[PDB]
């Protein structure tokens, strides 16, 4: 029976990559890939690559819905010097590399052939505060929708698609596990906008950032996989990240493998497993792009919405 | 500060219809007219022939987006003979006159240069039969989201945009009141296919109907007002339809106008206000555009999407 999606193999997938041009070095997709992810060149050419064609066939395609309109409204035909920005959204588990496929993208899109200005922004700079989420009584929820200020989201996508000359985004630390005092990232009417976080193919009763989306990836994995390489993330933050005395999880750098284990663990079943079952999951249908991962971090499977 | 909205009045509106030819007369106007509707044939001028133009202008434009993803697909470059249908949406109250609006429609886009095929499809259809209501407790809550067969639906128009030679879809009897045994409306790859119904632009946690659309309307009006207009119909609705002996409601037809007032004033408190606000209301921000009525049945503000 019909169906709105059309479900591809590595094999099948790669053999749209067409003329597309590989412009990224070794050394740099490795200044792109995040600890635990083993994407090699290989697949930025079978899996990456065309899907940067499949978004530049796109992003014209998209802008004639803008002409027509702007047509109908009698308005002028707008600068093709600033053209309505096309905006991507990355969504998926914490831990299944949706950062690292972000950046992936990003760097593809600013290597066509005019240099598109490419910006990214990561929902992070949008959650509230520690202090305000202790408040709210959500720091064991932190990565669920409400932990968010969906509010100032919104507008800061809104601001940037309607073609503002500049919009501004809080900025939020890993290390310390808040958000910065004063930080903020400055967006200039780019070309492209990449927005990547757990929440954003998110639905409901007001007008969302997903329905802002000219195109989404959603970053698939088997759950059982998404908490080992959770686990396996965390054991090895140890000597990375909590490493750092300055960390707010320094204490953890001290723990055992065995200590570490049941830590990582708990924090899922109780915090990151829930928000992906209860939250992030129910968006996946609406993703236009799926890559599934299998347990290696390979993307071998991939689902595309035709409707 | 930005807005995904551009809102407009009655004359700024009108403004936008250009050369778009009228081609209804008034006595097919009036074969269009649901009990209550106040529409003339200037309403079809200066508000619903802006509408048809902003249609047809974008009519052309969403079929870039599958010819790009065509191409992307390496697949033909199909049937300029059977493009891909367009799919209109037209959501609402109970008696906020959304059926007038879409039927409206049909004919208007009917009667454009080539002659599209534009069928005209009610989600009444799809409503479980009362003895399936019943059963499931929700005869009380008819109208509401999970009185529909909502799989049945998706199945439906997925079926017709993806391109099936001939779609099915079961037919309500507003008179009995119920599910009709064994009818069907058949839809045969229609170039436009409009769906009218309460819950339409309804979003959730598997793809939905609304998710597929290409356009929607959303009438829209002043709940209090709504309610009158409901109370309304259904007093005039003892010499039309609950005159009929065969009408599930004939009893009503004895009733006295505050007998009458009465029993309309507890279905709309206790089942369809709540459907309107808890759902119907909410998936209003998503509609392309909102035609607002005023007390009369007006139209006199409407409220479009540009982003
Ligand atoms: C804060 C939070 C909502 C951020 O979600 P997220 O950024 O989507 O999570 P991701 O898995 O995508 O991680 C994104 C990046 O942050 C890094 N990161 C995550 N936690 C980190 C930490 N505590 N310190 C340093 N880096 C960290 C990831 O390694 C990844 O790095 P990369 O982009 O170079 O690949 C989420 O990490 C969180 O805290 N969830 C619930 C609370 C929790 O898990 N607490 C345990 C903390 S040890
Ligand atoms: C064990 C078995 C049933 C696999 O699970 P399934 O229940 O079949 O689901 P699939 O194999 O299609 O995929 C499993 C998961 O990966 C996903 N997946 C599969 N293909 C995908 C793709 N192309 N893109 C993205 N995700 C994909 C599925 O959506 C599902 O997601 P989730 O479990 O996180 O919700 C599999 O062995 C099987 O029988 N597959 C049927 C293939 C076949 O030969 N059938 C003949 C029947 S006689
Ligand atoms: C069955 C139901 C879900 C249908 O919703 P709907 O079709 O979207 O309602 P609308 O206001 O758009 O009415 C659509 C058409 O059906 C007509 N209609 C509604 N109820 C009718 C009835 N009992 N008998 C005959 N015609 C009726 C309307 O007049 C309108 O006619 P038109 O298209 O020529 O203008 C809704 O009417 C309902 O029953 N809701 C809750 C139960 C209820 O109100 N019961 C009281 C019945 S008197
Ligand atoms: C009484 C008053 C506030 C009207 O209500 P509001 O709360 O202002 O809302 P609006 O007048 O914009 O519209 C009222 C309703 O009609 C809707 N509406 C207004 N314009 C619309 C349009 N163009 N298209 C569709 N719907 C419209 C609103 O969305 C609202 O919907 P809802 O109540 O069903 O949720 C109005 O008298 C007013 O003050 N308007 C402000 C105009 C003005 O001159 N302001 C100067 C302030 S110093
Ligand atoms: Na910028
Ligand atoms: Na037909």
């Amino acid at each position: 029976e019909p169906s709105p999606y059309v479900e591809f193999d590595r094999r099948q997938w790669r053999a749209l990559r067409m003329s597309t041009p590989l412009a990224l070095t070794e050394e740099e997709l490795v200044g792109l890939r995040g600890l635990g992810e083993q994407i090699d060149l290989l697949e930025v050419e079978e899996v990456y690559l065309p899907l940067a064609r499949l978004i530049h066939l796109q992003v014209a395609a998209r802008q004639r819905l803008f002409a027509a309109t702007a047509e109908f409204l009698g308005e002028p035909q707008q600068n093709p010097d600033r053209p309505v920005p096309f905006i991507i959204g990355v969504a998926g588990s914490v831990a299944v590399g949706k950062s690292t496929t972000a950046r992936v993208l990003q760097a593809l899109l600013a290597r066509w052939d005019h240099h598109p200005r490419v910006d990214l922004v990561t929902t992070d700079g949008f959650l509230y505060p520690n202090a305000e989420l202790q408040r709210r009584n959500l720091m064991h929820r932190k990565g669920f929708p409400e932990s968010y200020n969906r509010r100032a989201l919104m507008r800061f996508v809104t601001s940037v698609k309607s073609g503002s000359d500049y919009a501004c985004a809080p900025v939020y630390s890993h290390l310390h596990y808040d958000i910065i005092p004063g930080a903020e990232q400055v967006v200039r009417h780019p070309d492209i906008l990449i927005l990547e976080g757990l929440n954003v193919l998110q639905t409901g009763p007001t007008l969302m950032v997903s329905d802002l989306f000219d195109f989404s990836l959603y970053v698939d994995a088997r759950i059982e996989d998404i908490e080992q390489w959770y686990v396996s993330r965390f054991l090895a933050m140890r000597t990375t990240a909590f490493a750092d005395p300055e960390s707010h999880f320094h204490h953890y750098a001290a723990f055992s493998d065995s200590q570490a284990v049941v830590a990582a663990r708990e924090i899922w079943r109780t915090i990151n497993r829930p928000n992906l079952v209860e939250n992030i999951l129910p968006t996946r249908p609406r993703a236009t792009l799926v890559l599934r991962k299998d347990a290696d971090h390979s993307i071998n499977r991939l689902r595309l919405r035709k409707l």
